[PDB]
């Protein structure tokens, strides 16, 4: 008697599509077999049997990595709308298969107390592929010990410093530096949430003070010269301590170059523009609808000079943002209601996780700004590099984790709070239309949409864990500190 | 019998000079009573006996306006060297007929105090004219109180505030808002020393740990990045509270870069150079001469790069830096040897009052990037609309104070501690040769310098008021007051 | 017998107004006698029955000079529709006392010979004073001696170089830097017409042969681009030539940037935006209304971008455009029907002359971006420096020429057709309302408008000769020779 | 009886490097077989016997590509020193294999004719691979006809233009647009030779008139300025004609801002820095001996200013300037001193082909601006890409040429003409120190270069033939075209 061993059904061919990596474009079927490319070539020997798509005309690439959600958050006591299982869902209708949320420990809780509550509920509920980021609300003399654990044994590889919410998790400057070159020595990446928020309290209260209570309020308050100032000062703390900083949430102009002066001068820095800087604008925060307007309001708002969003796609192009995310944090309009009366307690957050791959698509490739290949970079393959899980994600290559999408350059869709995959009655772009959508999304080799249709498994998707000293970072942080040890100066 | 009232001698005739004002250049005799010009014309009616100054060949034009001397201020418990009565001295031998010094508070003395101790030691040692900047040490609750005393009653228009000097004078950016917004309703400038503090002292702590205790870590600790990020966000503050603003001490190319654009977006923005900014560079820091290098300790600190100079004297030329200072405040040798083993205590200051004057003419008119025009602009009349004493100063023109400069553009001086006149051993302009130079230097109607020889009256010189609201600084901003009440917002 | 000589009747009293000038404002009497100021102060002695106007609660401000008018070039074999009769009349309603013509040689036509013609028909029509440009349209081996005429003899100190109009006037760049060269030595302002005409030949000849033969083909046949690039061509060989330069018709931010780049790095460079740049926009080449898109053009187009003029206000704020002027050129729908089928045969021009002072002051002043004096400057003073009659006008000051505006800030007017002063029936400027306006003009001593009504008389105004070497050009010029002299090179 | 068939020597296993290769760097073995990589991995099964080298502690990556040499160009009626066999020598020696030579006809030779006679010679001498751009040195009517066969037919790309050489090879603005429409229409790349050809001519004259005949003169005539300009007007007609844009020879901060500006606005254009501009500086023009002087004359040439290297060195690290060259070509002092009495009659060109990968080490690597992955870019994998040989070269990847550096951060070398691989008595980079050196060089799967000592032979490189519309370059550029025609615009 034989005993014989199941082979699992995350098997698949895809012939005929021409495959987009970040570097080239080429044509040949692919072999997916136990959630990883098993092989890319012309004539492959296969199982007949085999789950088979046929891609021809279109292109595969590697799933979109989302380098910003926030699912999970609590923002004024309100627990998102669209957790981490109508997230991940949503994610995938778009196209991407990778998320990388925010654990933001509530008051009381240690980093990490809160990246194990963040831990149960996603590895139950997640539809994809995901991993975490840290978010530091309190600095403390001893919280060394617990970002130390969080790298060394908790897949971490990045923390986030809030510049903002004055009294809550503002920074001191020299707490930043103290907290920046800590994650220096530990390989890890600094984030921040750049604005000035002792400024935005201050034109908080003139403001409400006129009784400007409205969600114009919001962006009235936060104005773009908090941001590109708390960048910029950001960027001067990070140089110092030598530390590799990751600038959230880009909606400025005055932010992204910023940012794109200090890679001319050698900084070590990396922009992330979001769904919302790059589809929509902030005229809507004076619409007559208050839902309307409360539904756009987020930090950093969305600009209302109507060209930074082309100035963005811009910047993507030439290499100065790198990555694209979509900060995904959604409440309901009764959710949001209860600033009703006072902009300031309006739950901060917005959508953008499901249609960040046919936005950049439609900014970017269908406008000729950039090509399909950059394409892949600034919505997988960079930010697989920069939180080091390259080329596991990021790549149709043998070996990889089959993560793909069937891509379809000549669809067209026109996003609706009708047709959307969240659990709130308003989209920031609705009317929309773009260019460029997914046909076929697959998701550890199993395929998640096909012919209109979801196909989930809330809670197949796994925890990634990251290595400290990603190399796209560190080799030049590395070589940085060995000079200054040569030439005797810190 | 008749009763005879007595006729004055600060009268005097000088003849056959090319007046030069900020506005145009023109042939003319000026004749000068009671310390003032009363005439400018051709065959002037005149008494005999007067005494009379054949200016042909040469310029006649308004005295220096030194906007930043500190001839008072404590530092570190020392006592400047250059006192009053020497520094108003050296001042008129380099052209300078006006000097604004800084008064700066000791601890536990409120700002009226400090400003009644300045005006008893300078009404009686001040060799020509002066006013005061007061210096905010502390933030509190009232302070406005002093600030609208000393504005209605005192003559003082312009208040600094520092972002430096962490734990002892250092504001936070709500203090700074708060205190920007009281000086734009009491009509007056807002100054700063922009260097962020909270980065000055940990690049000083990591230093002073790896052993570099010499001057050169003095510069190390107190890059250009954080003079130009805290310039920038100062003009963010004064921006938003709509706080007409002063940068002081400009000794950086990002710090300049910062004002010019600024400026370009419509902000109410002066800059405000040195005669050390514009004279040398910081190589002189990593001098072997331990004396040597101390003599440039001061914040912000001459910058290594020198092109920086060059820099400076462009943007002069272009309108983005309007006004040139010494910030005069010296230390002898033994002085600043208190800081022999730790840089950080030595106290900060360096020369610059007498050589001002022809350090501008040498990098800015002897190069051919300014004219003699322009000269005058950024050497006295830009200072005398700014802190609103025009046409009183910064114009040759009647009814103005005659206080005039008889200058010479082609005699050339090598700048030497062997022939300055100051108190101290060092010059950080050692062997620098410039070509311009005072021939006749005139305070008050009367000769101060005349064939290299000096006639001071120390206590001759008088506290010149300034009233609220100049103009040139003023319109825009209540402009931009009106019409943030006509759009019902801040 | 008495015989009594006839007193003329140029003379009027202005009390009560606010004077503005460049350099401050002030309160004041002014007393006009034989058509120059005589007297400014407070109980002016004044013979009993002279005109009195009361400027109580207004502004006496110089009158505007405007850069650039071309009320008589010959375009595509048309006459403007304005002449120098109506122009000046236009310009005189508007607040504007001075015009600088451009005379254009029609082929065969020498320069002299133009001159002649331009002062015939100028002489007995100008209702203002006036001066004259010379352009050159054709380059050839000895034009030098015309030139040398010129500026000796006729009282021109200013050329015109076109980059623009291939195979008819355009200059190649060895042509235009001994053009330079040859204006340098006369001390002479090199202006220059800057844009790529080559490659607007280019895209004219595509755009044609695509059928778009509308007016908005001449906006896309010159895009932004040609104008920097020749900007910055032009700049190029002025710096290297030592030759100052003009940089006509300022219409796009990427012109203007390059002007202000230039600034700073010392390049003796001015910026002309005109009403036109400041006013509107280039959406409307795409008008429904073929005649009102028509109206429109002129080279370079008004920019298509609606941030342009902001933009453009922010550098005539921040000193890096100088002057303004109308290029006032106006062609009936008639006139410009010629092209209906193909956009470069529509005769080239717009208008601007009468808008021009209330623009500036909507645009610069009522926005906060600027203040009073500053307007002043950017209309009249700084024309009257870089052209050589500064003070006779641009100065409200004893022994200037009696041309003052009393200026009302709270005057608003909806520009319109209906009530303009012009002799064609589009305006570019309808609809748009502007805040400030004349009440008074007085022109040599003379009303020429009050309380809604125009006085003129042709043949009034004079030409004003213009001295070659103005100071506020040629005295950065003739250091830079001198140096370039001691240090051995050209 | 077997008939059996000979197996080729060019087969080697490298253990044991660290594989660095754009997008990663990794550790694994490399077996080379018929001069391609056959196998990568750990344990691989190989052939005993096999030429094994151990590469621990050593890194392994793509032979460098020198973008720019001029081997055999005519200068002057000279011929470079360095010919086809001692150049490509040169470049192995420094761990280039493979090299992109500039054909140029002489005057009555056809594009065609020229080509031929660059193969004759090349493919008889070459050492490594190689492949060839063309120049145009006279646009006429037909030229179209042999862009079209050297792009359909001999496995050309990219074609050179020249802005500079007045009356002799420079175009106009007119036939620049005509070549880059037909360049674009072939999907071919434009290169330029980006100087203002008028103004070095004006200037050259001036100068020898005042007889500044040494090499300064050289420099002198060629300010930075007509490169920047040049670039900037390059860039515009690239633009509008939509064609890809190379610019060759970036010599200075100039000419490299105008592409990173145009790049952030979306243009398609590459920047090439060569050895000579990241190496070295243009004080040597000033040298006391003539000769030193001459052997730096080139044009572009180096810039005076120093602080230019590491402005260049940063704009390679942040993507603005994406390939390196040398431009090599090279004269002896005899050749040179043709031009002892006239700088104008030096030949023009300079050394920088064996220097290239240590220099770019060396400035970028070794300073920690950039990491190896981004120094393989820069020096190999960019050009493959641009010039449509990737991944043939430019890659360690199976399938790939094994043109291949074993390559050693640590080893330093002092640059010396005493131990140079070329026939001149001068080396501009004599006494420059450099970090980074080859250890082994492979080429075509053989060792070219192996414990300091040469193994080559002159005939054994390949011409590598070039398809046009690389999708690196074009996939931008035919969306351009796609959208055009849709929104019917040329």
């Amino acid at each position: 008697k034989k005993s014989i061993p199941r082979i699992t059904s995350d098997r698949l061919l895809i012939r005929g599509g021409r495959i987009v990596n970040d570097d080239q474009s080429f044509y040949a079927d692919v072999h997916v077999e136990d959630g990883l490319i098993k092989q890319i070539g012309e004539n492959l020997i296969v199982p007949g049997g085999i789950k088979t798509i046929d891609a021809h005309g279109l292109m595969v690439l590697p799933g979109g990595v989302d380098v910003h959600t926030r699912l999970q958050m609590p923002v004024l006591g309100m627990t998102p709308a669209d957790d981490f299982c109508q997230g991940t869902k949503a994610a995938l209708a778009g196209g991407t298969t990778m998320i990388l949320d925010h654990v933001f420990p509530d008051t009381g809780v240690s980093l990490l107390a809160a990246y194990e509550q963040w831990r149960e509920r996603a590895d139950s509920a997640a539809c994809c592929d995901y991993s975490l980021h840290v978010d530091i609300t309190r600095w403390h003399e001893s919280i060394k010990e617990e970002l130390e654990a969080l790298v060394k044994e908790k897949g971490v590889n990045s923390f986030l410093v809030f510049m903002a919410y004055k009294d809550r998790c503002q920074c001191s400057d020299s707490q930043m530096y103290e907290i920046f070159s800590i994650i220096r020595d530990l390989g890890a990446l600094a984030q921040v949430h750049a604005e000035n928020g002792d400024i935005v309290e201050e034109e908080q209260k003139r403001l409400l003070e006129l009784g400007i209570t409205g969600p114009e309020g919001h962006v009235l308050s936060h104005p773009e010269e908090v941001e590109a100032e708390a960048v910029y000062r950001a960027v001067t703390i990070a140089k110092q301590a030598n530390c590799p900083l990751y600038v959230t949430k880009v909606m400025s102009k005055g932010a992204a170059d910023a940012i794109a002066q200090a890679k001319r001068r050698g900084v070590v820095v990396f922009g992330e523009p979001i769904t919302a800087s790059l589809g929509t604008d902030g005229s809507h925060y004076w619409s007559k609808n208050w839902a309307k307007a409360a539904a756009f309001v987020t930090s950093p708002p969305v600009n209302p000079d109507p060209t930074t969003a082309d100035h963005l796609t811009c910047l993507l192009s030439s290499g100065d943002l790198q990555v694209t995310g979509s900060a995904h944090c959604t409440f309901t309009t009764a959710q949001k209601a209860v600033g009703k009366d006072n902009f300031a307690l309006i739950p901060e957050g917005t959508n953008g996780i499901e249609e960040r791959m046919s936005m950049v698509w439609e900014k970017c490739v269908a406008s000729g700004k950039m090509d399909e290949n950059e394409f892949v970079a600034v919505t997988s393959t960079n930010a697989a590099k920069i939180f080091n899980f390259y080329p596991r994600k990021g790549r149709v290559a043998v070996g990889s984790d089959a993560d793909l999408v069937i891509w379809n350059p000549k669809a067209t869709k026109i996003i609706s709070a009708k047709t959307h995959n969240l659990n709130v009655e308003y989209n920031i772009f609705e009317g929309v239309e773009c260019r460029g959508a997914p046909a076929v999304v697959i998701s550890q080799g199993r395929v998640a949409l096909e012919d209109g249709k979801m196909f989930v498994t809330p809670g197949a998707g796994r925890f990634v864990p990251r290595k400290t000293f990603p190399d796209f970072v560190y080799k030049r942080i590395k070589a940085r500190n060995r000079l200054a040890e040569i030439h005797g100066v810190p």
